[PDB]
């Protein structure tokens, strides 16, 4: 935080991550309004990563309206995190549980900046964009996104049984560069398994990318 020297701001400005699982090779991120894989350890990774903040800080999760509707009521808002829901019909309100119902990523970022990136008298550490496909494909083009946390998902059943995806991440690889595993662990603040994790007909690898 602040020091007697007067040289440091109270907190660093929060990094923005887009966290997503994408099917190889064509970056499929949805099928028929859902997702064809259900990976228990990957869902735990999402919980652990989005919840892990440096001491005295909290993280934010930013999601589209349709994804908010698919979180079970008893688990909303996602505990231990600033929840932001995007809908163009929202009225830019912060409700009785501290949930931000905002009309655009621009509007919520403007508000957070006005508040010195603080919430419930906690500074923000990381802001995670958590989906769904429409919000991912809008915000992956936003210059404020600092990194991608991509779970690379591989189908390892028979070729004919691979799920047919119908929504894909608008990810231009020329704009991004994969980092080594130590950088991923240092960013997320956790010990993360390296390599291909196995569950059923899928394997999956945790990766991090920054801008080229
Ligand atoms: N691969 C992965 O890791 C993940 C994939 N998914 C997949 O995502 C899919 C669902 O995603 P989707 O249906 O696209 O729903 P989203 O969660 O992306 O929410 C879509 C809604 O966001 C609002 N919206 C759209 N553009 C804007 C904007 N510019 N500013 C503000 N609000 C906006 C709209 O509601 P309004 O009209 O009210 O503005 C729209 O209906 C499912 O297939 C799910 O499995 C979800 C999570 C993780």
């Amino acid at each position: 935080g602040l020091v007697p020297r007067g040289s440091h701001m109270m907190s660093t400005r929060p990094k923005i991550s887009l966290i997503v699982a994408a099917l190889q090779p064509s970056m499929g991120i949805g099928a028929k309004g859902s997702l064809p894989w259900r990976l228990k350890n990957e869902m735990k990774y999402f919980k652990d990563v989005t919840s892990k903040a440096k001491d005295g800080h909290i993280n934010a999760v930013v999601m589209g309206r349709k994804t908010w509707e698919l979180i079970p009521e008893r688990f909303r808002p996602l505990a231990g995190r600033l929840n932001v829901i995007l809908s163009r019909k929202n009225d830019d309100l912060i409700d009785s549980n501290g949930v931000y119902h905002f009309s655009s990523f621009d509007s919520v970022m403007k508000h957070l900046e006005k508040d010195s990136f603080r919430f419930k008298d906690m500074p923000l550490d990381k802001i995670f964009i958590i989906g769904g496909s429409q919000i991912y494909n809008l915000l992956i083009l936003d210059s404020r996104v600092d990194n991608l946390l991509v779970t690379q998902v591989h189908f390892v059943g028979e070729d004919a049984d691979k799920p047919q995806m119908d929504t894909f991440l608008d990810w231009d690889l020329s704009k991004w560069k994969r980092l080594e595993h130590d950088k991923l662990e240092q960013y997320v603040g956790l010990d993360v398994p390296r390599g291909l994790n196995e569950e059923g007909s899928y394997n999956y690898e945790y990766t991090m990318w920054e801008k080229a």
